[PDB]
């Protein structure tokens, strides 16, 4: 406390084409236990800020050249011993520049928001959609890959 | 990377009284090189979310219960060696019971957001300010103390 600790910073960006209103997701072929749909992101280097991290990834992994990301929320991930934490920073963008990586064809896809669920999505996406629409901010998980519930304030403050 | 790095996780929360629109405050007495109004926030601890950190703060502080916080945005702070970083998470709120605690009379102020100023308030509220009303949503300093800077993907990402 009251400075450092460990924490797990990834990215994640809903990106909007504004010509079709369609969100930009990771679409590719993968064994049964890994496949569906996700939201491009990825990991922070230590001396880099997150949302300069979000515009590299994007831009690394679809060739779109964001001009900037606006914030929407976090989701946060704690193991057993609650050591360390995973922080995940959700961003969305509109404004860009450049077209998809021909490297990436069939790997990314420009979908309408109705077209994600729960069943053909990356685990807990309809979670992280809440968090981008803007029908929730602030997510935690009690398992480094449980369910994302709002936070509310709700913790053992007295130990 | 791709699993933790050092940080420091701090909170920073603006409430506004839904009946008067004032947004809360400190206001305390304090030597010169101190004075100044500032918005509550504090340290999040270890296993502990953000969002409850901040909640638990207000409360802890001025009295009064939050239902809940939105988020609005984040300001990071890097050293001059970069190895570590200072990760506020600023929220917001105006959903709340209670009052404010008789312990800070002279301490917490409710205050048209108009009143304050860089010259009555603690560094960088102006831009905090930026933050909390939406202008804008990720700031960077390149110093421990300097100046926000709105983060849009400016780094040495060849190093």
């Amino acid at each position: 406390l009251t400075r450092t600790q460990p924490v797990e910073l990834v990215t994640m960006v809903m990106v909007t084409d504004p010509e079709t209103q369609r969100v930009l997701v990771e679409d590719k072929v993968n064994v049964p236990w890994k496949a569906g749909h996700s939201f491009p992101g990825g990991h922070v280097e230590v001396g880099e800020p997150c949302a300069t991290a979000a515009i590299r990834e994007v831009f690394e992994e679809t060739g779109l050249r964001l001009s900037g990301v606006t914030f929407c929320g976090t989701c946060e991930w704690f193991d057993d011993d609650r050591q360390h934490r995973k922080l995940g920073l959700l961003y969305r963008a509109s404004n860009f520049t450049g077209t998809l990586k021909a490297s990436a064809e069939g790997q990314l896809s420009w979908l309408p928001i109705t077209a994600l669920t729960r069943e053909n999505s990356a685990a807990s996406l309809p979670e992280f959609l809440q968090v981008f629409t803007g029908t929730a901010s602030t997510l935690v998980s009690d398992s480094w890959n449980g369910n994302l519930r709002i936070d509310e304030g709700h913790h053992h403050h007295h130990h």
